[PDB]
């Protein structure tokens, strides 16, 4: 047992979040620390990754039943946030800033030579001040509406198939959380994307952002941009790219 190990007695499971691998609880730790607990690796893994825009591992419990203890994200998962009461007031500047934070977390993952494998809004967690962090490395190495064609078809998961999933996350953000390829079923999406079909410009989303999306969805993995490119572009967006941005009904 390594130094990430803790006694169960040091954890107070409190509220469910959190369904249903098992539950997800809000909690306390050594009486003093507000945490999140994943009941039954992602932890392992989350032991070797440390970044400000990745939800931080705190502790593990070997130890059936296995707990994973993590930084608590106060606003819950991004999909829910986007589609609930806040969705309505989020506008393009805030949505692009959130995208930049996810890019920043993913840039780190890229620097470390890892792959996420399940990058989408359901796996981004929000905290205070609209902070967004990459979560759920359950499949991190070492669902197909978000999965690049080469990866869904031939199991070639790479940082480049993550970029693809990032393009799809950009459509979730600009549409307030709508399921991608509206009206199409998994098999329809598979067939059409293989023919060269790509989602159109979301309504009110600028062409330059959709442009970025379309780059992320290049047929050719090695032609998709870096996450560090993505990060810098999204960070600098409202000066270098859309300096004449004016607010609209929805974006
Ligand atoms: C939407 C619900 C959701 O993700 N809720 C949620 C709220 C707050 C929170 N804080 C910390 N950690 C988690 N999740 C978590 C993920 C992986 C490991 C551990 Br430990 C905790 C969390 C989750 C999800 N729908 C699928 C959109």
């Amino acid at each position: 047992k390594d130094a990430w190990e803790i006694p169960r007695e040091s954890l107070r499971l409190e509220v469910k979040l959190g369904q249903g691998f098992g539950e997800v609880w809000m909690g306390t730790w050594n009486g003093t620390t507000r945490v999140a607990i994943k009941t039954l690796q992602e932890a392992q893994v989350m032991k070797k990754l440390r970044h400000e825009k990745l939800v931080q591992l705190y502790a593990v419990v070997s130890e059936e039943p296995i707990y994973i203890v993590m930084e608590y994200m106060s606003k819950g998962c991004l999909l829910d946030f986007l589609k609930g009461e806040m969705g309505k007031y989020l506008r393009l500047p805030q949505l692009v800033d959130m995208a930049a934070q996810i890019a920043s977390g993913m840039a780190y993952v890229e620097r470390m030579n890892y792959v996420h494998r399940d990058l989408r809004a359901a796996n981004i967690l929000v905290g205070e001040n609209l902070v967004c962090k990459v979560a759920d490395f359950g499949l991190a190495r070492l669902p197909i509406k978000w999965t690049a064609p080469e990866a869904a078809l031939y199991g070639r998961f790479t940082i480049k198939s993550d970029v693809w999933s990032f393009g799809i996350l950009l459509t979730e953000l600009t549409t307030k959380g709508r399921v991608p390829y509206p009206g199409m079923v998994n098999r329809e999406v598979l067939d059409q994307v293989e023919r060269g079909y790509r989602m159109p410009c979301p309504p009110e989303c600028p062409e330059s952002l959709h442009d970025l999306m379309c780059q992320c969805w290049r047929k050719d993995p090695e032609e998709r941009p870096t996450f560090e490119y993505l990060q810098a572009f999204l960070e600098d967006y409202f000066t270098s790219t859309e300096p004449q941005y004016q607010p609209g009904e929805n974006l």
